[PDB]
DNA sequence: CCCATCGTAT
DNA sequence: ATACGATGGG
């Protein structure tokens, strides 16, 4: 047996389609192609795969062989090798195992993986039918969605077919939903058209669980054939060039929004901080008020009529809703669709009617209403000391960033100064924004209307619930009083979302691009948890050995890597990288990162600055005593030295790590061989040296004094490859009497990984 | 031109 | 399993 796909992606796309509902299947190979068939765990969902000869680039099957294998294992081997490589299945007349063989256009890379076959009882039932009461084909896209959606309402979906009508229906405890589509043919984009041939209407019901499995076949085809019958199992078929994948399954007040996205955005700001709320509807619009569990955060929404494309009310109605169930319905289908809220005189439930831009596509849902009491709420006239407004996206960042440090955030308002502060166990953090009016980008202006200084503390828990409404307005209004609740408002067109909140009672090294130091720390934060940052007049260096003592990480950042550098006195900054990460994530990758430390260091200062903005985010990490490591100065001669793209070396490692906990590197003349041999099967990657003038960063240099054959723990190599963010290339020095060297050369710096072979 | 969906990679 | 990128459709 020898069958090669032109594109390895194809075979991956096939396996992925049915790999989640079957653990073990048999592939019966014949002269006329490959075929497979299996059932799910419950044994009601039958899957059948047929791959004809014309589906391959080359197919040769000496003798009918049956290949039983575990899809989990196979799919792991299918993740390997670029999806543009030529995949080739090879099996002997009596196979102990099957051999997969990847090969790109060039001869540079050659991947050969082997999987161990199994003994399965396979009787391929080759059976389809001639007559289905109805037959239809729709984009597997639209279908996958329809199913994923109605699966939130019920455990059983229902398909109902009539002439020129396809109706999917679901009924559950929270509510019901029905999607009606009609047959149409698109001349310009046929891949979106809907075919329907009805010999006779059908009203079959199918378990949602199985449909959820079936829709995974969308990875093979842009379309999905469905054949229904009141006497036969339904046929869900995904066609592929010269073949197909089949799933056989046996049946069992009106307020209209121009954009549906608005209502979603509103509910999003509501949920997560409030459970259920009464939507009070009147002729002048809709209002809703809810408090959080602890009753310290009040949410006040007011939607004016002008916010609707069309709005009408005969009489005031109150709709009690569970925002969780509500958001489930709001999930689908399109954000741009026309949303409409219908309700009868004595509302037992509310009906949401989604309508696409296309006249054809329709979807309506019905949410069962709750019973909630409104009383009692009273808002005394509130006077505020300070009043500011700023880009919601900016305020959102500040909150999210500072939330990382403390469970409490402090807002301080002084004359022409707004200071956000958070103080936690690892260290503090303060962002200081300055009021300014900008003619260009006037939306990003920071207004301040202060009558008297204010110092208020809030639980980060609640500020994170407030920033949820940032999707409603470019800006956010903040009224702050010392005796009144803090008010956070998001302005809608003809409306608003308000949040009432109750207070609480409690060395100079400037990086050109902050992102640089961030990707550096990410390069070895997984290898070592605690590390000293020794700072000298010539730059920053760090040596660290993990607890296992097998890996040595050597960092070095030269002065030429900074936009500015000063060192009056050699300082050492012992830091917890896990802490340093949280802080490095806050500031922008483009912002200027300045490290500041006093002569007698107790803490380090990380300073994030903007280009033309007064905005300054200063952070502070608490240092800790880390005992330095014992340095071994080894000057030796390696057996072999190779350099390759760190992007390639990374893929190679991640691919083989799936097979074994050990990866063997074996250098021979003009050949580099990476081999992982695990239980499920052994995979092997073989690269060859070559130079490419046009693109030098794709070359592979290989100098060898003597063949090498070392094994490294995949656990460690997975950490070493994370330096691929620092350099396009990775240096590899290998020796039999010495630890391997993995080097990533930065600009005016480097990151060395000295790993010890097993 | 913008938005949504699907596929691929990490 | 999640995130990012690319392609297709509206």
């Amino acid at each position: 047996l020898e069958a090669k796909f032109e594109e390895a992606s194809l075979f991956k796309r096939i396996i992925d389609g049915f790999k989640d509902c079957v653990q073990l299947v048999n592939f019966q190979c014949k002269e006329d192609g490959i075929i497979a068939q299996a059932v799910d765990d419950s044994r009601v969902l039958l899957v059948s795969l047929e791959i004809g000869v014309e589906a391959f680039q080359e197919y040769r099957c000496d003798h009918p062989v049956t290949l039983g294998m575990d899809l989990t294992s196979l799919s792991k081997i299918l993740r390997c090798g670029n999806n543009t490589d030529t995949l080739t299945l090879i099996a002997d007349n009596t196979p102990d195992s099957i051999i997969l063989l990847f090969e790109d256009t060039k001869k540079d890379r050659i991947a050969e993986y082997s999987l161990k076959l199994m003994d399965i009882d396979a009787d391929f039932l080759k059976i389809e039918e001639l007559q289905y009461d109805s037959t239809l084909s729709l984009p597997s896209s639209e279908f996958s969605k329809i199913v994923r959606d109605l699966s939130q309402l019920s455990d059983s979906i229902n398909i109902m077919i009539t002439k020129e009508t396809i109706k999917f229906v679901a009924d559950g405890d929270i509510g019901s939903g029905s999607v009606i589509i009609k047959p149409f043919v698109d001349m310009e984009h046929p891949e979106t058209s809907i075919k329907l041939e009805m010999d006779q209407p059908v009203d079959l019901t199918f378990g949602a669980k199985y449909l959820l499995d079936i829709i995974k076949g969308s990875s093979l085809s842009d379309r999905v054939g469905i054949r229904l019958s009141s006497e036969a199992p339904a046929l869900f078929q995904f066609d592929l060039k010269s073949g197909f994948l089949q799933f056989f399954l046996a049946p069992k007040l009106e307020a209209k929004f121009e954009e549906a996205s608005l209502f979603k955005r509103i509910i999003d700001g509501f949920k997560d901080c409030v459970q259920l709320v009464n939507f009070q509807c009147k002729e002048d619009g809709i209002i809703a008020q809810a408090v959080d569990d602890s009753r310290v955060l009040l949410v006040s929404l007011e939607i004016g009529v002008e916010a609707f494309q069309e709005y009408r009310c005969d009489h005031p109605v109150t709709l009690g809703m569970d925002l969780t169930s509500l958001s489930k319905i709001l999930r689908c289908g399109n954000n741009t669709d026309t949303l409409t809220l219908i309700a009868d005189n004595t509302p037992d439930s509310i009906i949401l009617l989604f309508e696409d831009t296309k006249k054809d596509r329709i979807a309506e849902y019905s949410l069962k209403l709750m019973d909630i009491d409104a009383d009692f709420l009273k808002i005394e006239e509130l006077q505020y000391d300070s009043t500011l407004s700023l880009p919601s996206s900016e305020f959102s960042k500040i909150v999210r960033d500072l939330s990382q440090l403390s469970d409490s955030i402090n807002i301080m308002i002084t004359k022409e100064t707004i200071k956000f502060v958070a103080d936690g166990d690892i260290g503090s953090g303060s962002v200081i924004i300055k009021p300014f009016v900008d003619m260009e980008h006037p939306e990003t202006s920071i207004k301040l209307e202060m009558d008297q200084p204010v110092d208020l503390t809030f639980g980060a828990k609640y500020l994170l619930d407030i920033i949820k409404g940032s999707s409603l307005s470019d800006r956010v209004g903040i009224r702050l009083s010392s005796e009144a609740p803090a008010l956070f408002q998001f302005d809608l067109k003809s409306g608003f979302l308000q949040f009432f909140l109750a207070p609480k009672f409690n060395l100079e090294a400037k990086f050109e691009e902050a992102s640089l130091f961030k990707r550096i720390i990410d390069g070895f934060k997984d290898c070592v948890q605690l590390v000293n940052f020794q700072c000298k007049e010539d730059g920053i260096i760090a040596q660290a050995v993990d607890d296992s003592r097998v890996l040595l990480v050597s960092l070095e950042i030269g002065v030429e890597a900074f936009q500015e550098y000063r060192c009056d006195h050699p300082v050492t900054l012992g830091m917890d990288l896990t802490s340093l990460s949280k802080i490095l994530r806050c500031g922008n990758n483009t912002d200027t990162l300045t490290l500041i430390a006093d002569n007698t260091p107790d803490s380090i200062i990380l300073l994030f600055e903007d280009t033309k903005k007064d905005r300054i985010a200063e952070y502070s990490l608490k240092l800790m005593d880390i005992d330095a490591d014992f340095l071994k100065i080894e000057e030796l001669q390696y057996d072999s030295t190779l350099s390759l793209p760190s992007s390639e070396f990374s893929k190679i490692v991640r691919d083989l790590s799936q097979l074994s906990d050990s990866i063997n590197i074996m250098i021979t003349k003009e050949t580099i061989k990476f081999v992982a041999d695990g239980d499920i099967g052994s995979g092997s990657v073989i690269i060859k040296p070559f130079v490419d003038m046009e693109h030098p960063e794709t070359s592979i240099k290989l100098e060898m004094d003597q063949p090498v054959d070392l094994t490294f723990g995949a656990k460690y190599l997975l950490d070493i490859i994370k330096g691929s963010s620092l350099s396009d290339r990775v240096g590899i020095r290998l020796s039999s009497e010495a630890p391997a060297l993995f080097q990533f050369d930065l600009k005016s710096g480097f990151l060395q990984f000295f790993l010890a072979p097993k």
